[PDB]
C-alpha cells in the first residue's frame, strides 16, 4: 500500500502514496501487464464533482470551510436541477493545470504550474473557435519565445453538441498518396488531408503544406480555415558542420499543439481543449523525421554522409540519427525558437519527480513514454523506476470525430 | 479470452491466447502498472499440481498426451513425491524444461535461439571442486574459440533449502571493482561488493581495471570456495575502432562469453538455484550499458574528449555522438576477432520474426518492452513500435536473493 521506487544509477529511493488516490483503471491485471499498449448521468456526476471540489478546496487550504460546504451544496444543487454544472474560473484553471500535472506520459511536467488558461466557454461558432485558436497560436508562439497555453471550449452536454478540433495538432503538414505508391509529405496525416480535400481545401500538394483547421462547434458540421501564415512559425533545418544538410529541404514548425484530446475535470468533459508547450528535439529529429511510417529520411541522410549502408552493424542508421538530431536542435536555437534537448528535459523530469514525491507523495509516470526514443540509457529516466496510475483531472484520448459525427 | 497487440509501424495485429495459461503474478493491478519496477521450501501439497502441469505440458509437446507413458509418469512422480517429498526429472524433461524457461523469458530479446541450447546435466555434482570442473567445461564448450554456442549447466535442485548449490558470481566471467580510499572506483563498479567478498575469502587481487574475478562456488549448502578460471579458457577482445586509431589507447577490452549465474531455474515446481547459462552478446550490452552507464565504466567523457566534441552544452549531442562511436568499435572488434556478437538492429528484427512465429504456433510470446527495446536508438528498431504483453509462464528463470545475504556460515 506504500510503494517504493528506486533509481538504479543513484540508489535514491522514493515512497509513493499518491497512487491510493487513483481512480481510473490501467489496463493491467495481476496476470498481465499492458504497459506497452498505446490505448488500453446525474448519479455518476455528483461523486466526481465532489471528489474534484474536495481536492480543489484542500489545495487552497480551505478544506471543510463554510465556503467549501457551500460550493459542494451549490454544485449538487445545479446537478440535481440541470444535470450538469459550471466550473468557476478558479476551478477551471486548477483543473487544467492538474490535468497536465497528472499526465503520466509527459516528460515536461516540471512546467505544469505555468500554463496560461484561455477560457473559451462562451464560444458558439466555428468562426469563434478559429479566432480563439489564432489568439492561442500567437500568444503561445510569442515570436519564438514559447509559452505553454490551453484554450478550453464549452463542455459536453447531451453529446450531440460536441465542440471538436478535427486536426490532431493545430499545426501539422499534409500527407498525400501518390500514383507512384509512395507518400508525399507526412504519411501520418493522409486520412485527415483527404477529409480536408473532400471538404473543399485546395491542397498545394507539397512536402510541407500546413494543414487547414477543421473546426466543429456545437455538434455542427466542421468548417475549414487557414491559419494566417504569419502566425505559423517554421524553422528551416540546417547542420552546424554539414553545408549540404540544407539541400534536403527539411523544415518543421515551432509550435506543438495537441488538439484531439479530452480534458476531464470534476466529471465534466471538454472535448475541444487544444494545448501547447514546446518541443523536445527527439520528437522531430527521431520520430517525425526517422520513423519508417513518417518522413523516413534516414536512407537519404546516410547517403549524403557516405556511410557504409551494406551492413546494419556499421551503425549507419545510428550515426545519421545523431546528426539529424544535432541539426534540429541547432536550427531551432539559431532561430531563437524554444526547444529542449532530451538530456536537459529528462534531467528536469527527475528533479520534478523528486519535487512531486516530496510535496505530493508521488508522480504517475509511464516509463515507456518518458524514456526518449534515442540514447535511452544515457538519460537518467532510463534508470528511474516509475509507477503508472491514472489520476483526475486528466487528458484522455477520444475517438476521431469523423468515425462518430453524423453529417 | 483473446488479447490483441498492434505494431504501429506495420499495422500487423496479433492475437494472444497463451496468456490464459499464465499462473504467476506480475506486480501490476487494475489501479497500478509496475512495468518499470526492476524486481516487482515447498510442501508435498503444492508440489504435485506443479509437477502435473509441467508433465502435461511436456507430454503434449511430444504428442503423447494421455498416453500410457504419460499416465505412468504422473503416477510414478506422484508416488515419488508422497514417499520422498520431491521428485527427479528425467533427462528429457530437464532438457525440455531448460529450453522452455528460456522460451518463456519475457526480458530476453535473443529468444529466436531458444530451441538450440546445449544442456549439461550436473545433478550428480557434490562438491565445489566438482562445480568448478563442470563450469570450466561449460565455458570451453560455449566459447568454442569465438564461435559461441548457447549452453546451460544445471546443478542439483533445492531440497530443504539448507543444502543449496549456488554460484555466488552474478556472471561466470566478470571484472573486479575496487573502491579506493579517495572514493574513486578502479575496474567495474557493479562488482565492488562481490570483489570485497572474494578478497575476504582469500583472493589475491591484481587490482587493475579488467581483472577476471575468481569463481566463488557453494555446493550442498557448504561455505563457498574460490577457484580461478584457467585464463586460456577466458576469451577476451581488445576494443579498437575502424577509423579512430586512438581508440585502442583507451586500453579497453571485454570478455566474449556472457554467462548469467545468479538466477534460479524453476521446472515443475523443482528449484535449480545454480544453473549458469550463456548465449552471446548484443553489442549495446557492452558499448551502451557496461561502458557508458554513469555507474559502470563511465567512458563517455574521455571518448568525447578524444573526439574533440563540443562538450560545453548537452545540446551538441556529444554524449550521443560518442555513444555511437563506442558501439561501432565494440561490433568492429568482435567481428574482426571472429567472436560472435549481434548488433541491436539484427537482434530486434530477428526478435519480431520470432515473436510473430510464436503467436502463430504457440498463441503468444510474453515480452517485457522495457527490457526488449535497446538502450540506444530505441525507435529506429522495430521493437519500439511493437505492442507486447508481459505475463509469467513456467518453466522459468527467476531472481533470487544474493547468497551472502542468506547463507548460514559454517566456518
Ligand atoms: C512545455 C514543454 C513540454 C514538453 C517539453 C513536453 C514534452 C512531451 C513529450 C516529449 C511527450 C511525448 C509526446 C510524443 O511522444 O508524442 C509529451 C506527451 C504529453 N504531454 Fe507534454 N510537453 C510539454 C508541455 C505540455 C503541456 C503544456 C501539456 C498540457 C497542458 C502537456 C500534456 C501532455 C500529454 C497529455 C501527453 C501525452 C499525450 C499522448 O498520450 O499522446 N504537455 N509531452
Ligand atoms: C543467444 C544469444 C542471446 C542474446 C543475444 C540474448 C540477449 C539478451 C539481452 C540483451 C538481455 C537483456 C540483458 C541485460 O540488459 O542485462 C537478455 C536477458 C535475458 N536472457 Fe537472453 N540472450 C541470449 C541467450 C540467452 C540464453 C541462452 C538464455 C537462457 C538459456 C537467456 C535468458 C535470458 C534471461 C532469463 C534474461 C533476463 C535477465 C534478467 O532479468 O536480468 N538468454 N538476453
Ligand atoms: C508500442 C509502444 O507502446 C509505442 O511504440 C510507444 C512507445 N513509446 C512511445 N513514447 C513516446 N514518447 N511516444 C510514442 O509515440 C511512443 N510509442
Ligand atoms: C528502472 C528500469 O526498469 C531499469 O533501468 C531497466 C530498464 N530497461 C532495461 N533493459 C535491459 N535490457 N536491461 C536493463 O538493465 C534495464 N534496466
Ligand atoms: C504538443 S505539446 O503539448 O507541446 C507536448 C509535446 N511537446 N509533444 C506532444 C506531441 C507532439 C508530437 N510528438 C510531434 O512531434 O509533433
Ligand atoms: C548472458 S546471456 O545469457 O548470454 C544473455 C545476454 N546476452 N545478456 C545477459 C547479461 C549480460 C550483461 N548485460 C552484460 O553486459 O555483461
Ligand atoms: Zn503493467
Amino acid at each position: 500500500r506504500f510503494l517504493k521506487v528506486k533509481n538504479w544509477e543513484t540508489d535514491v529511493v522514493l515512497t509513493d502514496t499518491l497512487h491510493l488516490k487513483s481512480t481510473l483503471e490501467t489496463g493491467c491485471t495481476e496476470h498481465i501487464c499492458m504497459g506497452s499498449i498505446m490505448l488500453p448521468t446525474k448519479d455518476q456526476l455528483f461523486p466526481l464533482a465532489k471528489e474534484f471540489l474536495d481536492q480543489y478546496y484542500s489545495s487552497i487550504k480551505r478544506f471543510g470551510s463554510k465556503a467549501h460546504m457551500d460550493r459542494l451544496e451549490e454544485v449538487n444543487k445545479e446537478i440535481e436541477s440541470t444535470s450538469t454544472y459550471q466550473l468557476k474560473d478558479t476551478e477551471l484553471i486548477y483543473g487544467a493545470k492538474h490535468a497536465w500535472r497528472n499526465a503520466s506520459r509527459c516528460v515536461g511536467r516540471i512546467q505544469w504550474s505555468k500554463l496560461q488558461v484561455f477560457d473559451a466557454r462562451d464560444c458558439t461558432t466555428a468562426h469563434g473557435m478559429f479566432n480563439y485558436i489564432c489568439n492561442h497560436v500567437k500568444y503561445a508562439t510569442n515570436k519564438g519565445n514559447l509559452r505553454s497555453a490551453i484554450t478550453i471550449f464549452p463542455q459536453r452536454t447531451d453529446g450531440k453538441h460536441d465542440f471538436r478540433v478535427w486536426n490532431s495538432q493545430l499545426i501539422r503538414y499534409a500527407g498525400y498518396k501518390q500514383p507512384d505508391g509512395s507518400t508525399l509529405g507526412d504519411p501520418a496525416n493522409v486520412q485527415f488531408t483527404e477529409i480536408c480535400i473532400q471538404q473543399g481545401w485546395k491542397a498545394p500538394r507539397g512536402r510541407f503544406d500546413v494543414l487547414p483547421l477543421l473546426l466543429q462547434a456545437n455538434g455542427n458540421d466542421p468548417e475549414l480555415f487557414q491559419i494566417p501564415p504569419e502566425l505559423v512559425l517554421e524553422v528551416p533545418i540546417r547542420h552546424p558542420k554539414f553545408d549540404w544538410f540544407k539541400d534536403l529541404g527539411l523544415k518543421w514548425y515551432g509550435l506543438p499543439a495537441v488538439s484531439n484530446m479530452l480534458l476531464e475535470i470534476g466529471g465534466l468533459e471538454f472535448s475541444a481543449c487544444p494545448f501547447s508547450g514546446w518541443y523536445m528535439g527527439t520528437e522531430i529529429g527521431v520520430r517525425d523525421y526517422c520513423d519508417n511510417s513518417r518522413y523516413n529520411i534516414l536512407e537519404e541522410v546516410a547517403k549524403k554522409m557516405d556511410l557504409d549502408m551494406r551492413k546494419t552493424s556499421s551503425l549507419w542508421k545510428d550515426q545519421a540519427l545523431v546528426e539529424i538530431n544535432i541539426a534540429v536542435l541547432y536550427s531551432f536555437q539559431s532561430d531563437k525558437v524554444t526547444i529542449v534537448d532530451h538530456h536537459s528535459a529528462t534531467e528536469s523530469f527527475i528533479k520534478h519527480m523528486e519535487n512531486e514525491y516530496r510535496c505530493r507523495g508521488g508522480c504517475p509516470a509511464d516509463w515507456v513514454w518518458i524514456v526518449p526514443p534515442m540514447s535511452g540509457s544515457i538519460t537518467p529516466v532510463f534508470h528511474q523506476e516509475m509507477l503508472n496510475y491514472r489520476l483526475t483531472p486528466s487528458f484522455e484520448y477520444q475517438p476521431d470525430p469523423w468515425n462518430t459525427h453524423v453529417w
